[PDB]
């Protein structure tokens, strides 16, 4: 399966191009990432930054995630982001998407392990 880092990824990251090309961005980046394949995905936000630069997010500006977690993230920079909407003739399988080019600061929810001791290799 998919893991959750690759998913995002997917979902998320464009660092290919700098902004939205065209105002047919969304419909093709949705199609293409997947996002349109068995529903059509409502809302989602491309990131045109590189990978480094989104992953340095999780160690920014810790502040609360929507649902209340404390595992979010803010950017301290703004970034170039897409953002994708549904428009209100989209019907799956024919979904449509309105284009929006913005300059904000990002807020992801970030997961991983501690660096801690797993294994005693000696003394000395």
């Amino acid at each position: 399966k998919e893991t959750a880092a690759a998913k995002f990824e997917r979902q998320h990251m464009d660092s290919s191009t700098s902004a939205a090309s065209s105002s047919n961005y969304c419909n093709q980046m949705m199609k293409s990432r997947n996002l349109t394949k068995d529903r059509c995905k409502p809302v989602n936000t491309f990131v045109h930054e590189s990978l480094a630069d989104v992953q340095a997010v999780c160690s920014q500006k810790n502040v609360a995630c929507k649902n209340g977690q404390t595992n979010c993230y803010q950017s301290y920079s703004t970034m170039s982001i897409t953002d994708c909407r549904e428009t209100g003739s989209s019907k799956y399988p024919n979904c449509a998407y309105k284009t929006t080019q913005a300059n904000k600061h990002i807020i992801v929810a970030c997961e991983g392990n501690p660096y801690v001791p797993v294994h005693f290799d000696a003394s000395v």
